């Protein structure tokens, strides 16, 4: 998003990402991120348990906004539209924030140790989706339908971002919307005359 | 699947999984798997680069069967039906093989280091799906639509397996089929009167 005034944690994340991008992820130590951030490694480890957390920033806070958004949407609105709005909003940045967000997702999607580590971050993201779908269906978040939906929504997000990193000339919001349209329509008509 | 006569590699995998299940994954060394398998650790490392590979077995061979299946399906058949057939077949075991396959997926889905490691295995699986969809649409496997489909098909697989591990009384094939039906129909009608 990049909307709100920067915190110490989200400012550490940002200088970290800029470091990792310029010098490479494995070439940058946690001590360089700390010093570049004007803090002690104690102050840094208060905000991140590891080096692999630094690119994710304050993901818990992001997840709490998405969850409150989904929970504040009127219940007279179709579930799929809820899902679309969240997908589009919470990957939506000002033109100002594109270079930094593209830096972030570049690290997260293409550094193998961050790909491995991010399974737990994605799981928390999916749980927010399952929780929303479960309440609206009057059901449980660990049931099959809510769980499946969480996984399918993550799939459109992941595809869009891979596609977007692969080509500068593409718009993330447009890619997310195409991906979401396919999830909305379903795959019955795929390749069909 | 569990269909064909057992190889040295797929027999190492099986004794490994049984060891890991009985003693725990982190408690079992690669040397115990080797000895339990009646081979030298050199012979084992020929077949697996790591301990984390052992549960996956000969996944390359599995992937080559799925790919040949998808490529041998007549082209007068809808793409979604191709996708369904592959999803259902390549997670289909004889009643005989259920206990061992459930052991396998228990390790892969619930040991955090295997969850992390399996992103690369899942990527190869998704690429087989994208390749099939790309040929049928006359397009490229790195294009948006084929990539998205690969991710959406993986989502139904992952959901089904999580659901199946969570409850003995459920059938994997039934869960995969429900999941696939939702991908076929699309999410427009979800929660809708």
């Amino acid at each position: 998003i990049g909307r709100r005034p920067s915190t110490t944690q989200d400012r550490i994340s940002t200088v970290g990402i800029e470091l990792f991008t310029e010098q490479g992820f494995d070439a940058t130590s946690v001590d360089e991120v700390a010093e570049a951030s004007g803090i002690a490694r104690r102050t840094l480890f208060r905000y991140f348990p590891s080096k692999n957390a630094i690119p994710w920033g304050d993901f818990d806070a992001h997840l709490a906004e998405m969850r409150a958004q989904l929970a504040a949407q009127p219940d007279d609105i179709p579930i799929v539209d809820g899902l679309t709005a969240a997908l589009l909003q919470f990957n939506a940045f000002p033109a100002s924030e594109e270079i930094n967000h593209r830096k972030r997702m570049g690290l997260i999607l293409r550094v193998p140790a961050l790909q491995a580590y991010s399974v737990v971050m994605y799981e928390g993201w999916r749980n927010v989706i399952a929780e929303y779908v479960a309440s609206r269906l009057g059901t449980s978040p660990t049931d099959h339908v809510p769980r499946t939906v969480g996984y399918l929504l993550l799939g459109v997000a992941m595809s869009a971002y891979e596609q977007w990193l692969d080509d500068d000339s593409l718009e993330l919001n447009e890619l997310l919307a195409s991906g979401m349209q396919s999830l909305y329509d379903g795959l019955s008509s795929l390749g069909e005359p």
